[PDB]
Protein backbone atom coordinates (compact mmCIF):
# COMPACT_ATOMS: atom_id res chain seq x y z
CA UNK A 1 0.00 0.00 0.00
CA UNK A 2 1.05 3.47 -0.50
CA UNK A 3 0.38 7.21 1.37
CA UNK A 4 0.07 10.04 -0.23
CA UNK A 5 2.20 13.03 0.62
CA UNK A 6 13.62 21.78 -4.65
CA UNK A 7 14.20 24.01 -7.79
CA UNK A 8 11.17 23.03 -10.20
CA UNK A 9 12.11 20.64 -12.72
CA UNK A 10 8.85 21.12 -14.90
CA UNK A 11 7.54 23.59 -17.40
CA UNK A 12 4.84 24.04 -17.28
CA UNK A 13 3.96 26.75 -19.97
CA UNK A 14 1.39 26.13 -23.05
CA UNK A 15 3.33 26.55 -26.52
CA UNK A 16 2.47 29.64 -28.36
CA UNK A 17 3.62 29.85 -32.17
CA UNK A 18 4.22 32.63 -34.60
CA UNK A 19 5.64 32.39 -38.34
CA UNK A 20 8.65 34.43 -38.65
CA UNK A 21 9.96 34.39 -41.69
CA UNK A 22 8.30 31.67 -42.97
CA UNK A 23 9.40 29.64 -40.10
CA UNK A 24 7.70 28.43 -37.11
CA UNK A 25 8.76 30.11 -33.60
CA UNK A 26 7.88 28.90 -30.35
CA UNK A 27 7.63 30.87 -27.14
CA UNK A 28 6.36 31.23 -23.61
CA UNK A 29 3.64 33.84 -23.35
CA UNK A 30 2.20 34.39 -19.62
CA UNK A 31 1.03 37.35 -17.31
CA UNK A 32 -1.70 40.43 -18.01
CA UNK A 33 -1.75 41.65 -21.39
CA UNK A 34 -1.06 45.28 -20.92
CA UNK A 35 1.84 47.29 -19.47
CA UNK A 36 5.42 46.47 -20.76
CA UNK A 37 6.65 43.05 -21.81
CA UNK A 38 9.08 41.49 -20.61
CA UNK A 39 10.82 39.42 -23.42
CA UNK A 40 13.28 36.84 -21.73
CA UNK A 41 16.74 35.44 -24.20
CA UNK A 42 18.63 32.58 -23.98
CA UNK A 43 21.66 31.51 -25.47
CA UNK A 44 23.72 28.59 -26.17
CA UNK A 45 22.94 25.56 -25.89
CA UNK A 46 19.98 26.30 -23.76
CA UNK A 47 16.11 27.09 -24.77
CA UNK A 48 13.12 29.13 -23.31
CA UNK A 49 13.66 26.17 -20.53
CA UNK A 50 16.21 27.67 -18.73
CA UNK A 51 14.00 30.66 -17.83
CA UNK A 52 11.00 28.60 -16.80
CA UNK A 53 12.15 29.34 -12.36
CA UNK A 54 12.46 32.97 -12.84
CA UNK A 55 9.30 33.80 -15.03
CA UNK A 56 6.80 32.61 -12.34
CA UNK A 57 8.33 35.58 -10.20
CA UNK A 58 7.87 38.10 -12.73
CA UNK A 59 4.09 37.03 -14.39
CA UNK A 60 2.03 38.10 -11.79
CA UNK A 61 2.73 41.93 -12.63
CA UNK A 62 4.08 41.55 -15.89
CA UNK A 63 3.55 39.73 -19.24
CA UNK A 64 6.36 37.65 -19.70
CA UNK A 65 7.72 36.33 -23.48
CA UNK A 66 10.52 33.55 -24.14
CA UNK A 67 11.20 32.62 -27.05
CA UNK A 68 13.09 29.69 -28.59
CA UNK A 69 15.75 30.93 -30.81
CA UNK A 70 15.57 29.88 -34.22
CA UNK A 71 16.91 26.21 -34.65
CA UNK A 72 16.32 25.63 -31.19
CA UNK A 73 13.95 24.67 -28.34
CA UNK A 74 10.92 23.98 -29.85
CA UNK A 75 11.29 26.18 -32.52
CA UNK A 76 11.51 25.09 -36.30
CA UNK A 77 14.63 24.50 -37.55
CA UNK A 78 15.21 25.17 -41.00
CA UNK A 79 18.95 24.18 -42.96
CA UNK A 80 20.67 27.59 -41.96
CA UNK A 81 24.16 28.17 -41.05
CA UNK A 82 22.92 29.50 -37.66
CA UNK A 83 25.35 32.36 -37.95
CA UNK A 84 24.80 35.68 -35.40
CA UNK A 85 23.26 37.35 -38.36
CA UNK A 86 20.77 34.78 -38.89
CA UNK A 87 19.71 34.99 -35.42
CA UNK A 88 19.42 38.44 -35.58
CA UNK A 89 17.10 38.69 -38.32
CA UNK A 90 14.68 36.11 -36.75
CA UNK A 91 14.48 37.52 -33.79
CA UNK A 92 13.97 41.36 -35.02
CA UNK A 93 11.12 39.36 -37.51
CA UNK A 94 9.65 37.28 -34.23
CA UNK A 95 9.41 41.27 -32.61
CA UNK A 96 7.90 42.87 -35.01
CA UNK A 97 5.74 39.98 -35.43
CA UNK A 98 4.08 39.93 -31.53
CA UNK A 99 3.62 43.79 -32.42
CA UNK A 100 5.96 44.41 -29.48
CA UNK A 101 6.44 48.19 -29.08
CA UNK A 102 8.38 49.41 -25.94
CA UNK A 103 9.96 46.26 -23.79
CA UNK A 104 12.15 45.40 -21.08
CA UNK A 105 15.25 43.07 -21.40
CA UNK A 106 16.14 39.89 -19.54
CA UNK A 107 19.32 38.30 -21.16
CA UNK A 108 22.13 35.80 -21.13
CA UNK A 109 24.87 34.47 -23.46
CA UNK A 110 24.29 34.19 -26.67
CA UNK A 111 20.76 35.92 -25.61
CA UNK A 112 22.47 39.12 -24.63
CA UNK A 113 24.50 40.12 -27.63
CA UNK A 114 21.19 39.82 -29.60
CA UNK A 115 19.55 41.51 -26.91
CA UNK A 116 21.97 44.47 -26.45
CA UNK A 117 22.38 44.58 -30.47
CA UNK A 118 18.93 45.11 -30.79
CA UNK A 119 18.67 47.87 -27.80
CA UNK A 120 21.44 49.84 -29.28
CA UNK A 121 19.57 49.95 -32.80
CA UNK A 122 16.18 50.87 -30.99
CA UNK A 123 17.28 53.12 -28.00
CA UNK A 124 13.30 54.57 -27.72
CA UNK A 125 12.05 50.99 -27.30
CA UNK A 126 14.52 49.77 -24.41
CA UNK A 127 12.74 50.49 -20.70
CA UNK A 128 15.13 48.53 -19.10
CA UNK A 129 18.25 45.80 -19.47
CA UNK A 130 18.60 42.76 -17.13
CA UNK A 131 21.44 40.55 -18.00
CA UNK A 132 24.13 37.75 -16.96
CA UNK A 133 26.88 36.20 -18.08
CA UNK A 134 26.80 37.86 -21.52
CA UNK A 135 29.00 38.54 -24.66
CA UNK A 136 31.55 41.32 -24.71
CA UNK A 137 34.93 41.20 -26.72
CA UNK A 138 38.07 38.90 -25.50
CA UNK A 139 40.86 40.30 -26.98
CA UNK A 140 43.25 37.58 -26.40
CA UNK A 141 43.07 33.76 -25.22
CA UNK A 142 44.37 34.81 -21.83
CA UNK A 143 41.48 36.63 -21.43
CA UNK A 144 39.15 33.35 -21.78
CA UNK A 145 38.39 31.28 -18.77
CA UNK A 146 41.55 29.22 -18.40
CA UNK A 147 39.39 25.69 -17.61
CA UNK A 148 37.87 26.31 -21.46
CA UNK A 149 40.73 27.41 -23.46
CA UNK A 150 41.87 24.46 -25.10
CA UNK A 151 38.20 22.70 -24.93
CA UNK A 152 36.67 26.58 -26.92
CA UNK A 153 40.04 26.32 -29.15
CA UNK A 154 38.95 22.42 -30.43
CA UNK A 155 35.78 24.12 -30.78
CA UNK A 156 36.73 26.50 -33.21
CA UNK A 157 37.97 24.10 -35.84
CA UNK A 158 35.89 22.70 -38.42
CA UNK A 159 36.80 18.97 -38.38
CA UNK A 160 37.50 18.42 -34.39
CA UNK A 161 35.33 21.01 -33.60
CA UNK A 162 32.33 19.25 -35.45
CA UNK A 163 33.02 16.45 -34.62
CA UNK A 164 32.72 17.49 -30.81
CA UNK A 165 29.90 19.16 -30.88
CA UNK A 166 27.85 17.89 -33.70
CA UNK A 167 28.94 13.74 -33.85
CA UNK A 168 29.35 13.28 -29.75
CA UNK A 169 26.91 15.98 -28.66
CA UNK A 170 29.89 17.84 -26.14
CA UNK A 171 27.85 21.01 -25.34
CA UNK A 172 25.01 19.88 -24.27
CA UNK A 173 26.94 16.51 -22.70
CA UNK A 174 29.56 18.07 -21.61
CA UNK A 175 29.97 22.27 -21.69
CA UNK A 176 26.19 22.52 -20.57
CA UNK A 177 26.64 20.95 -16.96
CA UNK A 178 29.97 22.48 -16.31
CA UNK A 179 27.99 25.89 -16.20
CA UNK A 180 26.13 25.06 -13.49
CA UNK A 181 27.65 24.32 -9.96
CA UNK A 182 24.49 22.39 -8.74
CA UNK A 183 24.50 19.18 -10.46
CA UNK A 184 21.82 19.11 -13.28
CA UNK A 185 18.76 16.29 -12.68
CA UNK A 186 18.17 13.69 -15.78
CA UNK A 187 14.98 15.58 -16.29
CA UNK A 188 16.65 18.50 -16.45
CA UNK A 189 19.30 17.31 -18.76
CA UNK A 190 16.67 15.39 -20.74
CA UNK A 191 15.04 18.99 -20.88
CA UNK A 192 18.18 20.71 -22.67
CA UNK A 193 18.77 17.41 -25.26
CA UNK A 194 15.23 17.11 -26.19
CA UNK A 195 16.14 19.90 -29.26
CA UNK A 196 19.43 18.23 -30.34
CA UNK A 197 18.44 14.78 -30.01
CA UNK A 198 18.92 14.24 -34.17
CA UNK A 199 22.79 14.91 -34.32
CA UNK A 200 22.44 17.16 -37.47
CA UNK A 201 20.14 19.85 -35.62
CA UNK A 202 22.95 20.40 -33.83
CA UNK A 203 24.41 23.20 -36.12
CA UNK A 204 23.46 26.54 -33.83
CA UNK A 205 25.44 24.65 -31.14
CA UNK A 206 28.31 24.46 -33.34
CA UNK A 207 28.64 28.15 -35.21
CA UNK A 208 28.00 29.79 -31.56
CA UNK A 209 30.97 29.59 -30.29
CA UNK A 210 32.72 29.78 -33.51
CA UNK A 211 30.86 33.27 -33.68
CA UNK A 212 32.50 34.68 -30.15
CA UNK A 213 34.80 37.67 -30.13
CA UNK A 214 38.34 36.12 -29.44
CA UNK A 215 41.27 37.04 -30.55
CA UNK A 216 39.72 39.26 -33.24
CA UNK A 217 37.41 36.74 -34.75
CA UNK A 218 35.23 36.64 -36.19
CA UNK A 219 36.10 40.37 -36.69
CA UNK A 220 32.67 41.28 -37.79
CA UNK A 221 31.28 39.96 -34.86
CA UNK A 222 33.63 41.93 -32.84
CA UNK A 223 32.90 45.04 -34.12
CA UNK A 224 29.51 44.34 -33.33
CA UNK A 225 30.07 43.56 -29.85
CA UNK A 226 32.16 46.46 -29.21
CA UNK A 227 29.79 48.61 -30.89
CA UNK A 228 26.40 47.54 -28.09
CA UNK A 229 29.36 47.63 -25.34
CA UNK A 230 29.91 51.25 -26.54
CA UNK A 231 26.24 52.01 -26.70
CA UNK A 232 25.83 50.23 -23.56
CA UNK A 233 28.28 52.73 -21.54
CA UNK A 234 26.49 55.80 -22.69
CA UNK A 235 23.14 54.63 -22.51
CA UNK A 236 21.16 55.89 -19.64
CA UNK A 237 18.84 52.58 -19.90
CA UNK A 238 18.09 51.20 -16.60
CA UNK A 239 20.66 48.25 -16.07
CA UNK A 240 20.25 45.28 -13.45
CA UNK A 241 23.49 42.65 -13.82
CA UNK A 242 23.85 39.42 -12.06
CA UNK A 243 26.73 37.76 -11.52
CA UNK A 244 27.89 34.66 -9.81
CA UNK A 245 31.08 33.09 -7.92
CA UNK A 246 33.65 32.47 -9.64
CA UNK A 247 31.12 33.20 -12.65
CA UNK A 248 32.62 31.67 -16.42
CA UNK A 249 32.33 34.69 -18.30
CA UNK A 250 31.75 37.74 -16.06
CA UNK A 251 34.03 36.75 -12.89
CA UNK A 252 33.17 38.87 -9.78
CA UNK A 253 35.72 41.48 -10.64
CA UNK A 254 34.67 42.26 -13.65
CA UNK A 255 31.03 42.74 -12.63
CA UNK A 256 31.88 45.14 -9.92
CA UNK A 257 33.88 47.54 -12.87
CA UNK A 258 30.46 46.95 -14.83
CA UNK A 259 28.38 48.49 -11.97
CA UNK A 260 29.87 51.46 -11.89
CA UNK A 261 30.90 52.27 -15.74
CA UNK A 262 27.51 51.33 -16.95
CA UNK A 263 25.08 54.24 -16.36
CA UNK A 264 22.20 53.45 -14.06
CA UNK A 265 23.22 49.70 -13.22
CA UNK A 266 22.38 47.67 -9.93
CA UNK A 267 24.47 44.40 -9.71
CA UNK A 268 23.18 41.54 -8.01
CA UNK A 269 25.25 38.67 -6.60
CA UNK A 270 23.98 35.75 -6.66
CA UNK A 271 26.10 33.35 -4.85
CA UNK A 272 27.82 30.34 -5.96
CA UNK A 273 27.43 30.41 -10.12
CA UNK A 274 29.15 29.68 -13.23
CA UNK A 275 27.46 30.62 -16.18
CA UNK A 276 23.68 29.18 -15.88
CA UNK A 277 22.78 31.12 -13.04
CA UNK A 278 19.05 30.83 -13.44
CA UNK A 279 20.21 27.58 -13.07
CA UNK A 280 21.84 28.12 -9.02
CA UNK A 281 19.85 30.47 -7.78
CA UNK A 282 16.74 31.12 -10.13
CA UNK A 283 14.50 32.62 -6.70
CA UNK A 284 16.84 35.45 -6.26
CA UNK A 285 17.19 36.17 -10.05
CA UNK A 286 13.22 36.24 -10.31
CA UNK A 287 12.07 37.75 -7.04
CA UNK A 288 15.09 40.78 -7.45
CA UNK A 289 14.20 41.34 -11.74
CA UNK A 290 10.26 41.67 -10.11
CA UNK A 291 11.00 44.24 -7.54
CA UNK A 292 13.73 45.75 -9.71
CA UNK A 293 10.55 46.36 -12.38
CA UNK A 294 8.71 47.98 -9.37
CA UNK A 295 11.34 50.70 -9.04
CA UNK A 296 11.27 52.00 -12.86
CA UNK A 297 8.36 52.82 -12.20
CA UNK A 298 9.37 54.95 -9.33
CA UNK A 299 10.21 58.32 -9.89
CA UNK A 300 12.59 59.88 -7.62
C1 LIG B 1 33.96 29.06 -20.91
C2 LIG B 1 32.86 28.05 -21.22
O1 LIG B 1 31.67 28.68 -20.77
C3 LIG B 1 30.46 28.07 -20.83
C4 LIG B 1 30.09 27.01 -19.97
C5 LIG B 1 31.02 26.43 -18.92
C6 LIG B 1 28.81 26.48 -20.10
C7 LIG B 1 27.90 26.98 -21.04
C8 LIG B 1 26.54 26.39 -21.16
C9 LIG B 1 28.28 28.05 -21.87
C10 LIG B 1 29.55 28.60 -21.76
C11 LIG B 1 30.02 29.75 -22.61
N1 LIG B 1 28.95 30.39 -23.37
C12 LIG B 1 28.86 30.12 -24.73
N2 LIG B 1 29.90 29.41 -25.48
N3 LIG B 1 29.47 29.33 -26.73
N4 LIG B 1 28.08 30.05 -26.78
N5 LIG B 1 27.79 30.48 -25.58
MN1 LIG C 1 6.67 28.58 -43.56
MN1 LIG D 1 23.63 22.72 -43.15
NA1 LIG E 1 17.08 9.74 -19.45
NA1 LIG F 1 12.76 20.79 -23.92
Amino acid sequence: HHHHHEIGTGFPFDPHYVEVLGERMHYVDVGPRDGTPVLFLHGNPTSSYVWRNIIPHVAPTHRCIAPDLIGMGKSDKPDLGYFFDDHVRFMDAFIEALGLEEVVLVIHDWGSALGFHWAKRNPERVKGIAFMEFIRPIPTWDEWPEFARETFQAFRTTDVGRKLIIDQNVFIEGTLPMGVVRPLTEVEMDHYREPFLNPVDREPLWRFPNELPIAGEPANIVALVEEYMDWLHQSPVPKLLFWGTPGVLIPPAEAARLAKSLPNCKAVDIGPGLNLLQEDNPDLIGSEIARWLSTLEISG
